[PDB]
């Protein structure tokens, strides 16, 4: 299977992340892509190609235009305003606020942000576009008839909602890929989000859409980021009724339990009639992940990939989270081995 | 006139504030109260007394109980969770989120926060209670028949809404004072917020209440904190229809313009029939204020106090913002001179 990867991920190399009340070096740093790429090559996945560049045609169908315009100039405006650190939102449009959009950079960065633990830095927009492009080229391979491909996206995407960035994410790569598959002729697509964290951005994008089914397995939002979406009761609205399936799970969850949710999610995807599945793959479900509380082991990732591929429909695997140790690479490679075996 | 002031304000002495993507020493620092107290004494206002302590009876009528419980234990829980910095929210319940309240400290601090530029630090709750007490004792003087009093509140209050802290504020002192006056027998009370920033917390508390009229003069939210409330179109809802009057103003506004809005706000208050006015006094409208863009001069504060007192109704002056330079003291004292002259 082909691996799509852009060296332009390195353009996002932020200096800071607000974590535990301190500004620390970010968990979502360029070494992650290095570790993952090396491991997938070691596992025999050496058909690695750069994505073609893409404009905004596909992404404008999943993200708000004002939001994308904001991201394109946010750094420049922040710097022009004279601030000394990276661009970090402080005020947010929370309960019982005006719906109006501010005009200045401080107001707008809050308007367009869901979490202050993500700084915008120089090169962020360009990096996000490259990561989007990897997702689009992966989707194009599936649309053209391949049964599997891996888009090594960085920065990740699944916390970026219609008009918000946060959780280390700016453009929702998986959502763009699903949209691309629809644009290339599919009528029904599923996104299966196996990252430890709820894909609240993805959920937001497709919540009222019946052409995409979204399933997520994740740490319970009562005790895990993103905190404000991901409950089991959220099943969709309007035309999207019945097309969100959330599987929140608790501390210490091992594969024997997590895999039962996976089985159920795949039943619901099959009942929906997905023509392909975009897998939002985070390996922060690993037992040594520094910010997460599930207990998957490295061999479990092989099982996971095999189970998802036994759906019998084409898969695009899109990289999300997984932190701290180079075994993030082994874990990703193991999912691919399960898909390919 | 009596000045009510608690030395327990110093229990809030946070080390960090998120400003311009950096963690810097907070603007809202204990030395502010020292500067103000010294200046008011120098101006002849030396009848300074500590407040009696108060429990939660009055404050529970303006703030949510869950919110107050959260503030009680927030520091302890943050520290117990192992975080190394002060307690700063990251994830917020923004557009299209679940209304559910998380259970852990990370989730709850975001649920109960409107702005990440305010850290909770040890002593914050205790300090906030002392500041509330100064407002209550001031209100009790007005209720008993005095025509003016000054509550030297710190921390300030007007950004604290029904169930959220932010903007250096935790308990809405002015709202508690207004409630106290109602509880002591008033039927109609006004709050007049002359701090540079919109009193979004105060607005939130009284937006659907017809017993309190809220008027605020402030930097336009399109280009000023708090960014997401304070537009002129916001006039109230339900039982509070017609009882909010916002006067947003732009960069460089001097007294010749600001005073026209003051005149109009007082006309509105008189038509409402306020039995007393709680003045949320910030002196961050000063031409040297480091975080604000109005151009009031020190003499203008005398004019301001005299104009507000010419309403002919009792005043409780409640301290809010004003930063950076020891002249914040002169400016506050000048308002009191205008009231007393
Ligand atoms: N900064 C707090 C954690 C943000 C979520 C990161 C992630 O891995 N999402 O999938
Ligand atoms: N940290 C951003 C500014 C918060 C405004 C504080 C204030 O003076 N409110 O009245
Ligand atoms: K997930
Ligand atoms: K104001
Ligand atoms: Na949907
Ligand atoms: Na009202
Ligand atoms: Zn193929
Ligand atoms: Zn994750
Ligand atoms: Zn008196
Ligand atoms: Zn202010």
């Amino acid at each position: 299977m082909r691996v799509i990867f852009s060296e332009d991920h390195k353009l996002r190399n932020a200096k800071t992340e607000l974590y535990g009340g301190e500004l620390v070096p970010p968990f979502e740093a360029p070494f992650r892509a290095e570790w993952i790429l090396a491991a997938v090559k070691e596992a025999g996945f050496d058909d690695v190609v750069a994505p073609a560049r893409h404009g905004l045609e596909t992404v404008l169908k999943v993200h708000d235009a004002g939001y994308l315009n904001f991201l394109e100039t946010a750094w420049d405006r922040w710097k022009a305003a004279g601030y000394k650190g990276e661009a970090i939102a402080t005020s947010f449009p929370v309960r019982r606020t005006s719906p109006r959009i501010p005009t200045d950079i401080e107001g707008q960065i809050g308007y367009y942000c869901n979490a202050a633990e993500t700084a915008i830095s120089p090169g962020t927009w360009e990096a996000a576009l490259s990561s989007m492009a990897s997702a689009i080229d992966g989707a194009d391979l599936i649309a053209a008839g391949h049964k599997a491909a891996f888009s090594l996206c960085r920065p990740p995407g699944h916390h970026a909602g219609i008009d918000m960035f946060g959780g280390y994410c700016f453009i929702n790569n998986a959502a763009v890929a699903a949209q691309r598959l629809l644009d290339k002729g599919a009528k029904k697509i599923a996104i299966l989000d196996v990252d430890f964290h709820h894909g609240n951005g993805t959920q937001d994008i497709f919540y009222e859409r019946g052409d995409v089914f979204f399933a997520s397995l994740h740490g319970d939002p009562a005790e895990a980021f993103p905190h404000f979406l991901g409950y089991a009761e959220e099943t969709g609205k309007g035309a999207g009724a019945g097309t969100t399936a959330n599987y929140p799970m608790g501390r210490g969850t091992p594969y024997s339990v997590w895999g039962e949710a996976l089985t159920d999610s795949l039943k619901r995807i099959a009942a929906f009639g997905a023509e392909a599945i975009v897998v939002s793959l985070g390996v922060d479900t690993f037992e040594q992940d520094p910010i997460s509380f599930f207990k998957l082991t490295s061999p479990d990732y092989i099982t996971m990939g095999r189970t998802i591929a036994a759906s019998g429909v084409p898969l695009l695997v899109v990289m999300e989270g997984g932190y701290g140790v180079p075994e993030i690479g082994l874990n990703v490679a193991n999912v691919l081995k399960g898909v390919a075996g």
